[PDB]
């Protein structure tokens, strides 16, 4: 609906303020007008439409970089199911840095939730999807700060409706530590 702009470049701004010459604030971003539209749909993970209430969502990936979240920001993503369960000892040592490849080519490390944009109310991409642990040599990817994804091992490239990423609890040898993981589908 929005001019020129894919659904999954959206976020809901419905609870944006709606400034006087039209355009919109939304958590510190100046929105303007062109960019935002009413959608009565929501894509899902079949790539139809399905209805929702009436509400206004914003092309916000177009101003600064969004990071494609499965689940909502502080939900960990446990077996493929998003579960909001993070203690504030989690919330504390977690890993909140992304490893983001620029358009020069360059990479950037990038705190996932302060110097991009969550989107988290996107459809799951599959039932029941794998991880990426890059330590291990055959799970390296590159995640662009466009929104293309790359799986190195396959070489082959996802868009925003094919993966997510999110918090996961990684074991480290005999311990454990959070770090954000894309996921994939299998064979979708
Ligand atoms: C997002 O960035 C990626 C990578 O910078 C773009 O895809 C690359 O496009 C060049 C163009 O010649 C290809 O040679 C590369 O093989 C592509 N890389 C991958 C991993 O696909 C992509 O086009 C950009 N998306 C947008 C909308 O600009
Ligand atoms: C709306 O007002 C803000 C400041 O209040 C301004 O920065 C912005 O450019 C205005 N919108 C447009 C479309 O000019
Ligand atoms: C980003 O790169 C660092 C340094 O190589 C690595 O330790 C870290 O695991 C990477 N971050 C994620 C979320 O994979
Ligand atoms: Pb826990
Ligand atoms: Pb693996």
């Amino acid at each position: 609906d929005i001019l020129e702009c894919d659904y999954f470049d959206t976020v809901d701004i419905s609870a944006a303020q709606k400034l006087q010459n039209g355009s919109y604030l939304f958590e510190g971003l100046l929105v303007p007008a062109i960019l935002t539209g009413e959608y009565d749909f929501r894509i899902l993970p079949d790539d139809s439409k399905q209805k929702v209430a009436r509400h206004i969502r914003g092309c916000v990936c177009k101003l600064k970089p969004c990071v494609r979240f499965c689940c909502p920001h502080d939900h960990i993503m446990d077996n493929g199911v998003c579960y909001d369960n993070m203690s504030d000892e989690e919330l504390a040592e977690l890993d909140p840095f992304l490893n983001v490849t620029l358009d020069d080519g360059s990479v950037s490390r990038r705190h996932f939730k302060n110097e991009l944009i969550v989107q988290w109310d996107l459809p799951m991409p599959c039932d029941g999807m794998f991880y990426l642990d890059n330590r291990e040599e055959q799970d390296k990817y590159t995640l662009f700060e466009n929104g293309t994804f790359f799986r190195h091992f396959d070489r082959v490239t996802l868009r925003k409706r094919e993966y997510c990423l999110q918090h996961l609890t990684f074991a480290d040898g005999n311990a454990t530590s959070i770090r954000i993981a894309p996921h994939n589908c299998l064979i979708v």
